[PDB]
This record gives structure tokens, C-alpha cells and sequence, in this order.
């Protein structure tokens, strides 16, 4: 630059900055409102979840994001399904200088709906060839403007202004004419998105969410039985192809215990866990996968340096309520189930479905933080990857190099306290064995417990 | 000194775009296909189109690496050619002393990492039926792999 | 296989290990319950034997499985 004193200040985010949020979400969600066909990822704000799909609490995708905002999720990340029929809203409007009155500009729902957002066109009281553009929803105005009678600046000034992005204003012809007095006119050709919705718009979510990267997966709130098997063999891909994704489901409101229980025995994959227990928050009540997204957020939110096992959910009530044989039935069977220790509504236990089998997949696996904890070394360690696949020669520097990074990662981890012991050595009997162009390693680590049981004993 | 089986490319969008059943079977074709193994867009593997073929020319030469290292070898010493052709008597000094010069770019090489093993010698073999005014010799070496498959084990 | 860092995690019998047992025996049993004309090995856990043949005291096969 030219020789000069040139300040350029970035107090942006100098003490604004909290550290309470953690995790990422994977949600197929049928919503009114909002973008289609894409997978967009929502901050913890419960103000962009509102702006960006509604408000409206009769479809998965308010209510179940409102549930994982509350889970604390750092980012929640979202796909709107819908069946092909489903649609945008429209207007049109036209002229009046003109006896054949010709179609002149055209108003159309920024993302597809059924909502019935209306419009009105009233002659402007001060000009003459102004007419006062309004917008609403059911009567509530969103944003009024008032231009002059040109069709032009008309759509530019209603595609202009942000307080009017509910909705799009594209010409249709090039008049200069007076428009047409509207009053509350909703845009209407427009489908809702729970029309007809199906497995394969659930498989479509799917496999677009294979692009991404996610700490849990809840399935939508929504029990059905071949969604769950479709969606269990779509997690064991997906782990055989390096990514490990955590699923949790919810059983129907329906399943008796029993049921559940035995549905959480028919899951004994690690990445499983079932859901049991209904509950309320604001006196409205939630099937066992709607709580099921609830509990995958505090999970992911949770991370490491923590567990669920007592967690304090917001649920004001849970139902079915059991006694501790019940409780040691589901957690036998693998189920997860909250409870209700004290006046809130608390979680029992860290258990997945995989709990069933105890020895070879060890105790530890059977809770949810130990497979966390796995999905993350494993995560990091295929971040490595790409620093050291096809760019290190596998001699005795490069060996030593891998041993030291992987050595600095897990003494990183044991300075966090969260390994007790470990050792990182390479696997020197497949070593010998491994060709020429790969490597292999070994390590042993001990994850520091928490305490789920405790007693004590009195003397007097 | 390097490899392309995981070198990030600039493409923003990769297609068409492969499971590890047509990843596999395209580099058992021969077939190189970049691939999105992260957010970027990530270069498979180092295939070339003869690795269909095996064991004659190696499974090495089915890399393209090796065949850059063949041909540099070769390149360099046919630069040798017109240090050493026309110049020196083919007696035991002049095939000495191209061996010590041949010898002394393989250790440079050493050097460099890139070989972990070398011997190179007259091939007296062929010396033997070689003609006065030619010069017969042999090299083994041994290029230093890379890390393309990778295996972890865990214990808890 | 294709290039990349594919992990394979074995903690099956990391230290869940005992050598409180040893030796093997032979027994011909009756028994109400269990399979007929193969000799089968049962670990050294009771719920084995139980589940494949029975837990009738009243027949040699549990009570000297048992012992």
C-alpha cells in the first residue's frame, strides 16, 4: 500500500464469547415453512429455527427443534421433507387503466407452504398513482410500502425491503398502468409438506445427509418401524465407510414396556438407543422419539468430559412411570427410559440397546459417553488421515512422526482428565505382516468413569 | 519425493461419484478417479492404467510415482551418456570410475530418503559377452514406500 | 484395499480374564431336556448347562452337571 498509518479496528467479538454449547444434530423434519430440498444448518438461536421454518408447533419441525435448541446443540442441522406435489404459494395481480385488464406482476411465498399469507392494494391517499402494498398472514400485517403506478419499481420495491421476504414479486409485463386494489388475498396454489409424506422422502433426507458430518441422528421424531430398519442398515454404512454416526429412535406411545423392551433387544448395534418414556414440557405431551430428539441433543451437547445418566431434562412430567424392578427390566433390555427421582423429570441412566450383550462389545459400550468417546477418537484419528496418508514415506521418521502426533493427541486428552492411563505404541506383529506402502498401530487407553452408583454406611 | 494418492485438488465438486465397490473397481481397471473423501475434493490413489496387469512389470509400476522415479533414473543417466560415452577407455579404470560416479548419485539419493536399500555393480555376466568397445552393469534398489492404508486396533 | 486410515477396534477381552479354571470332563447323562446323541461342551457357567438341559434335580444330568 502507500506509505501511510492506517488503522483497521476488529473489536467484532472481543468478550461476547461463551463457551455452554457443544455438538451437532442431524434432523429430517415436515415443516410448513421454510427452504426445500436442502440441508441447512441452524445456530442455537430459536430465533433463526422461527425465522427460517415457522413457528407453528403441529409439525416435527418447530416442536422438535425447539427440543434440540434446549438440548444445546452448538449447530442443528435441518432438511425439510416434503412429497413432490408439495408447493409455493401464489398471487397475481393486474392492471385497471386498461378495459382488458392484463396480469402485471405476480407474488409468490419465498419457500414453499399452504400458510395463508394474503396481500392487499389500496389507492394511495397522498399521490395520486401510488397504491400502498400490504402483506399479512391471516390478517396479521408483515410489511406495508407504497409506490408509484409503474410496474417496475413496484416489484423492486417489494422484493427490495428484507421486512417483505416472505414473499416474491416478479413482472409480468412491462406496464406503466394503474394496478389493481387487492384486499387480504392469499397466495394460494401453495401444498403444505405433510402431504402424503412416505418412507422414501425419509430415504431422500437420508442420503442427502450422507454428505455431512453428525454427532446423532434422531429420525424425525417419528416411530415407524421400516424407517428404523432402513435407517439402521443406512448407520452401518455409513460406519463401514468411516463415518460413525450415533442414531437414537423412540418406540411408539402405543408399546407397552414390554414392546419396548423387546424392540430394544431386537437393536443391539452400539449406535442404537431406544427411547420409552413420553413426557411433557409445556403441558403438551411427547411421544418417545419427539423426547428421543430431546435426549440425542443433550448427548451431543453433553461431548465428552460428561455423561446423561442424571441429567436434569426441562420435562415438567413423564409417563410410564416405573418402579426400580421396571427401571432394571429396561435397562437390561438396553431401553432407555427417564425418570422421575425428584420433582423434575431426570434421566436414569447412560444405557444404549447394545446393553443386552455384555463381554466381547464390553460393559463400558453399552453406554452412550463410552461410544461417543470411541466415534470421536476415531473421528480426530480420520482427520489425521489426510496429514499424514500419501505424504510421509513410512520409513523410521515417518512411523516415529504418526507415534509422536498420536502420542500428543492422547497426552492432550490426558490433560483433560478424561484418560486415566494410555499407551500408543505401534503394532509391530501386523507391522511385520503390513506391505510396504502401510502402516499399522496399536493403543490401549482406560476412559476415567463417573459415578452412577454410590453408598455409604453410618456409625453412631 | 512424493505421491498423488491423497493430494487435495482445487475442485470444489467432484462427479460421478463412487462408493468403495466402484472406487475398487475402478483401480483395479487402472482407472484413476478423484473422489470427496472430506469437504474437499481428495485424489484416490496413485493408478495408473497399466495396474490391471501384475506381477512382470510390478505392482509398483501400477503406481505412477515409480514409473517418475523410473524415469528420472533413467533420464539422469542418460545424461551420463555424454559425460562418460566417447570419453574413457573401457578398461578397469574407466569402468571404475563410471561406477564410483553412479554409485555416488545413488548415495545422494540415499541421502534424500528416497531409496531405503541399494547395490549397484558390473554386470559381469553380460561384460563377459559384451564387446570391447561397450560397457555392461546392474542396479538393485529399493524405493521408500508410503503410508496408503493405514489399520488401528483399540483396547479399552 | 483402497488407500486411507480404516480403524478396527477390538476391545473384546481387554481384561475381562480369569485363570481360576482348567481341565476337561467326560459325562454320560439322562436327562429330561437337551440334545440327544452328541456329546456337547458346556463352559464352566451353571446358566449353560440350565439352558441346555434343564434344571430338574430329580436327573443325573443337572445334579452332576451342578457338581
Amino acid at each position: 500500500e502507500i506509505p501511510g498509518f492506517y488503522n483497521r479496528f476488529k473489536t467484532q467479538a472481543e468478550k461476547s464469547t461463551n463457551t455452554g454449547l457443544k455438538g451437532r444434530l442431524a434432523m429430517p423434519i415436515r415443516a410448513n415453512w421454510g427452504d426445500v430440498g436442502k440441508v441447512v444448518t441452524i445456530k442455537n438461536d430459536l430465533r433463526q429455527l422461527k425465522n427460517l421454518f415457522g413457528d407453528d408447533m403441529n409439525y416435527s419441525a418447530f416442536k422438535l427443534g425447539k427440543l434440540a435448541l434446549l438440548g444445546n446443540v452448538k449447530e442443528l442441522l435441518l432438511y425439510r421433507l416434503v412429497d413432490g406435489n408439495q408447493k409455493k404459494g401464489t398471487l397475481t395481480l393486474k392492471d385497471t387503466t386498461e378495459n382488458s385488464a392484463k396480469d402485471v406482476i405476480k407474488l409468490e411465498t419465498k419457500y414453499p407452504t399452504a400458510r395463508n399469507f394474503n396481500v392487499t392494494i389500496k389507492s394511495n391517499l397522498v399521490d395520486s398513482d401510488k397504491k400502498d402494498f400490504i402483506f399479512f398472514e391471516n390478517t396479521k400485517q408483515l410489511f406495508s410500502s407504497s409506490i408509484k403506478g409503474t410496474i417496475d419499481e413496484i416489484v423492486l420495491e417489494i422484493n427490495s425491503n428484507l421486512d417483505n421476504e416472505y414473499v416474491i414479486a416478479t413482472k409480468v409485463a412491462d406496464s406503466d398502468t394503474i394496478l389493481a386494489n387487492v384486499v387480504n388475498q392469499a397466495l394460494e396454489g401453495g401444498n403444505d409438506g405433510c402431504t402424503s409424506i412416505t418412507n422414501e422422502s425419509y430415504l431422500k433426507a437420508l442420503e442427502e445427509f450422507e454428505r455431512y458430518s453428525f454427532d446423532s441422528f434422531v429420525l424425525d421424531g417419528v416411530a415407524d418401524e421400516a424407517l428404523q430398519e432402513t435407517t439402521k442398515a443406512w448407520v452401518a454404512k455409513n460406519k463401514e465407510l468411516g463415518k460413525d454416526i450415533l442414531l437414537f429412535l423412540g418406540g411408539k406411545t402405543e408399546d407397552n414396556i414390554k414392546q419396548i423392551n423387546d424392540k430394544s433387544k431386537s437393536f443391539n448395534d452400539e449406535n442404537i438407543v431406544n427411547v420409552g418414556s413420553s413426557a411433557y414440557y409445556e403441558n403438551i405431551k411427547y411421544t418417545p422419539s419427539e423426547v428421543a430428539v430431546y435426549i440425542a441433543a443433550l448427548s451431543v451437547s453433553k461431548g465428552i468430559t460428561g455423561s446423561i445418566c442424571n441429567a436434569k431434562t426441562i420435562f415438567e412430567e413423564v409417563e410410564p412411570r416405573l418402579s426400580q424392578s421396571e427401571v432394571k427390566e429396561c435397562l437390561k433390555s438396553g431401553t432407555l427410559v427417564l425418570d422421575f427421582d425428584d420433582g423434575d423429570v431426570i434421566i436414569v441412566d447412560d444405557v444404549n440397546t447394545f446393553k443386552k450383550y455384555v463381554d466381547d462389545k464390553n460393559e463400558a459400550m453399552g453406554y452412550i459417553s463410552n461410544i461417543m468417546f470411541i466415534n470421536t477418537i476415531n473421528k480426530d484419528t480420520s482427520l489425521k488421515r489426510k496429514e499424514f496418508v500419501g505424504k510421509i514415506f513410512n520409513d523410521a521418521t515417518g512411523q516415529t512422526t504418526v507415534i509422536c502426533a498420536l502420542k500428543k493427541y492422547f497426552e492432550e486428552l490426558m490433560s483433560q482428565g478424561i484418560i486415566s492411563e494410555f499407551n500408543v505404541d505401534i503394532d509391530t506383529e501386523l507391522q511385520a505382516t503390513a506391505k510396504a506402502d502401510e502402516f499399522y498401530w496399536k493403543w490401549d487407553a482406560v476412559k476415567v468413569d463417573v459415578m452412577k452408583k454410590i453408598y455409604g454406611t453410618g456409625y453412631l
